[PDB]
DNA sequence: TTCAACTGCTTTCGCATGCTCCCAACTACTTTTCCTCACACTTGTACTCCA
């Protein structure tokens, strides 16, 4: 189809003009979620003296 | 004059597409905190050879 210009990041997602993709709207909540849903990680300090 | 010219634009369909990893598999040495007791000196009480 063409020739590949550019990318760039937005999404079209409002039925004609765009709503989407802007970026770290939630990039704080992003990284402060994915490291709490796997556990036990074993970087123990006066915590495994009870266990 | 005589001649090319190369640029411009158009149908026909259309064929229609062109600094080097990032992560697995091997392996290895090192990382991290724990664990059970040897060495040696010293101290005691005794009985020896002390005049």
């Amino acid at each position: 189809a063409g020739v590949i210009t550019r990318r760039l990041n937005l999404t079209t997602n409002a039925t004609g003009s765009f709503q989407s993709s802007q970026l770290t709207n939630s990039q704080l909540l992003q990284q402060q979620q994915r490291q709490s849903h796997k556990k036990f990680k074993k970087l123990i300090g006066h915590e495994a003296k009870l266990l």
